[PDB]
RNA sequence: CUGUGAAUG
């Protein structure tokens, strides 16, 4: 342990008759913060009833002095003790509730960017970011740093949640930079391709969309709001080939056109880079996911060729005379997008889904393709469960 | 014959 001398028995452990009040007039409460018998001690201690002075040195050992703040927002066990005393402070509405709030967002903006980056600070930050006074939020947000850094925060494991954390308590005003920094293309490729920027990036967007919880306020709030939205959309729209196919960007672009209230930029996505490229796109392991969410989501005069691509829009291949349905029924991949197909006719026919005859001409064209091959696709599971609704890349040519 | 995305004691 780190713990003071004054504190330890004959054995070098901690004492067993020891108080709160002892270790707050001694000023060793930092050895104990850092240590993890002595930090249960104080989170033990601090649940009970604390005088108003005891709250005073609270306050003042744990979240008044700069450079123990910091060491112990980056400590193991400290953080914990950090955030309890952060609430409790307030939580305390006494002449110096705001001077503290001042002080702790002093501390925090002075290392913002390391302490971001910092697997237990950034719980620190977080903590602050929804409980602290939205005035001093706001200035710790302008604190993130601008360059290259900022990309870091936000494909770090432990650094995104603090920029998804801002997007969800501050108002766009105060991170719209964020916005346009994303939106740049050289700086878009590399988090959207990146684990945790993708999250960042799909945070971003559905903050971004005006629904059921967010409502704007003003005609303001309105106007930047959809602004940024179509900076960040074009950014998107402009490369979103590479971006369905990603291993992680391809749910931003699913996300764009599964939201109804993205509409006009899910049409764009299925016409700029969907289109044309059905087969090629269904073959795909992470931009099959797209072509299904734009079998779902396609208005019907979208999803009129979208069927008629698959249908009559690739030349058979002239070795085998296989076209575009065969490759795709037999595929890893594009069986699902067949299962797709078959069940949105499924629905139609039925009453979940409203041109009603071309559903009927698409389903008994997959019905009869299906009731045709009904020995393969016996022998797989995706048959088995295509039967029961009706109940490695091979491209061709454009007709 | 099934197919892809979040970090502390």
């Amino acid at each position: 342990n780190v713990l003071p001398t004054w504190s330890l028995d004959s054995n070098g452990e901690m004492r067993s008759r020891l108080s709160l009040s002892e270790v707050l007039d001694s000023g060793d409460l930092m050895k104990f913060a850092v240590d993890k018998t002595g930090c249960q001690f104080l989170e033990k201690a601090v649940k009970g009833s604390l005088t108003s002075y005891q709250k005073f040195q609270l306050f003042e050992q744990v979240i008044g002095r700069k450079d123990d703040f910091l060491k112990l927002s980056t400590n193991i066990f400290g953080n914990y003790f950090v955030q309890e005393i952060i609430g409790m402070s307030l939580t305390t509405y006494d002449d110096d509730n705001i001077k503290r709030q001042e002080k702790l967002k002093n501390f925090i903006s002075s290392q913002m960017t390391d302490m971001c980056l910092d697997k237990f600070a950034c719980r620190v930050i977080q903590s602050s970011l929804q409980n602290m006074d939205l005035s001093l939020a706001c200035k710790l947000v302008q604190a993130l740093p601008r360059d290259a850094r900022l990309i870091a925060i936000c494909v770090d494991q432990n650094a995104n949640h603090v920029i998804q954390k801002v997007v969800a308590v501050i108002p766009l005003k105060n991170w719209e930079f964020i916005v346009d920094f994303v939106a740049t293309p050289e700086h878009l490729r590399q988090i959207c391709f990146d684990k945790y920027g993708c999250r960042v990036v799909q945070t971003i967007i559905e903050k971004l969309t005006a629904d059921s919880i967010n409502v704007d306020l003003t005609s303001a709030a309105q106007h930047l709001r959809e602004r940024a939205l179509q900076r960040l959309m074009t950014s998107v729209t402009n490369r979103c080939q590479e971006l369905a196919t990603n291993e992680y960007a391809n749910y931003i672009i699913q996300h764009i056109v599964s939201n109804d209230d993205l509409a006009v930029y899910r049409e764009c996505i299925i016409e700029k880079c969907l289109m044309r490229n059905l087969l090629s796109l269904s073959q795909e392991k992470f931009a099959s996911h797209v072509v299904e969410k734009a079998f779902l989501h396609a208005p019907m005069e979208l999803l009129a060729e979208m069927m008629d691509e698959i249908f009559d829009g690739y030349m058979p291949h002239p070795g085998t005379g296989k076209d575009a349905l065969d490759i795709m029924m037999f595929h890893q991949f594009g069986n699902y997008v067949v299962q797709c197909m078959l069940t949105i006719c499924c629905d139609a026919v039925s009453g979940r889904r409203q041109h009603a005859n071309s559903f009927q001409v698409w389903l008994k064209k997959l019905h009869s393709r299906v009731t045709k091959e009904r020995h393969r696709l016996s022998r797989f599971s995706s048959g088995k469960k295509m039967i029961e609704t009706l109940a490695g890349n091979l491209r061709l040519m454009r007709t």
